[PDB]
């Protein structure tokens, strides 16, 4: 029931990062988005390993909350939101720095 998808990325495996939390899909922050994180993303989608990791909304602005923040995956996590952040709904950004990810079964 805690979820993730990518969108208006062109494929399910790339896109803009949401995750829903408590009925509302919500966004990213990219202040510490590396390919740790986006692998954790990729392989958490099942889409592999991750090509990138772009912040600056590269798939556009969500619109929902921003859910997280400070994301500093090890690499190793099963979900996005077990690796370490700002805790849920902590963050100081707005849409324009929503994260993204390419991954390799991205077309």
């Amino acid at each position: 029931s805690l979820a993730l998808r990518l969108v208006n990325g062109g494929d399910r495996c790339q896109g803009r990062v949401e995750v829903l939390y408590r009925g509302s899909w919500g966004t990213v922050c990219d202040d510490y988005w590396d390919t740790n994180d986006a692998n954790v993303v990729c392989r958490q989608l099942g889409c592999g390993w991750a090509t990138s990791a772009p912040g600056n909304a590269r798939f556009g602005q969500g619109s929902g909350p921003i859910v997280l923040d400070d994301v500093r995956c090890s690499g190793h996590e099963s979900y996005l939101w077990s690796c370490p952040h700002n805790g849920w709904l902590s963050h100081n950004c707005g849409h324009h720095e929503d994260a993204g990810v390419i991954c390799s079964a991205s077309q």
